[PDB]
This record gives C-alpha cells, structure tokens and sequence, in this order.
RNA sequence: AUUUU
C-alpha cells in the first residue's frame, strides 16, 4: 500500500481519529499514532494510489481541533 | 451509506477490529461495537457503514463465514 | 448475547 504521514495530531490523538478521517476516501489497511502521549504525528496506509492522493489533497491543511494538519506521502 | 451487521465479535471487541476488517474493502465512514452498558462488554455484534454498494457487498461476501478468534462471523446488510 | 450502544 501507500503510506501517508500526518503531522500535528494532538497529545490525546487516537487511531480512531485517523480511521474516521481517511476511511471515507478509500480502502485503508492500517493506521498508527506514534507515541512516546502522542508525539505529534502518525501514519495511514491506503491501497489505491488515487484514493491516497485524494485523501492527501483533501486533508492537508485541515484544522483538527485547533491545529493545522500536515498530510503527505511518507518520505524515508 | 450502506449499513452492515456483523455478529460473533468477541466480548472485548473494540472499534479497531471493525476498521481493520472492513477498511481493506473500500470507503468506510463509521463503525460501532454494541456493548452492554452495565458490563461494558461487547454483546457480540457491531455495525459498519460503507459508502459504495459494490464494496459493501464484497466485504460482506468475503467476511461472512470467516473466522475471528474461535468463532465464525456472520456478516450481512443490516435489517 | 442476532440488528445501537
């Protein structure tokens, strides 16, 4: 699948929130919030390149709570 | 969208399992595990909502009769 | 535990 990196999750962020945000865009096979409390970021894996691109183009810049998310294809 | 009923979840099932099971089939907008309010245990069933009829049907056909833990899932469109 | 907690 295609790995998506999401920055600016809040300290209380949970996997639930990622599923709820990305699920509506296409097939999602995995989500993970990175923790030490959340470290501020997490990942989602989507099967279909086009749907991943949609989720990314749609959710980058989204205000979650009162923080501005950064969403993009994961880099190495 | 299209509401899917799932029976034979375990007592400690949580939303996470419904996402993992139905997520790979297409757009899922919502999941819900039904619990007994007074024990907080799962009553054995849950609901998932999928946007696209064909993808919901594919999820239903692939998961119905499939094993989760020691149990056989029953998956169908909600009545 | 069979169709909303």
């Amino acid at each position: 699948g295609w790995c998506i990196f999401i920055y600016n999750l809040g300290q209380d962020a949970d996997e639930g929130i990622l599923w709820q945000m990305f699920g509506p865009f296409g097939a999602v096979t995995n989500v993970k919030v990175i923790r030490d409390k959340c470290k501020g970021f997490g990942f989602v894996t989507m099967t279909n390149y086009e749907e991943a691109a949609m989720a990314i183009a749609s959710l980058n810049g989204y205000r979650l709570g009162d923080k501005i998310l950064q969403v993009s294809f994961k880099t190495n």
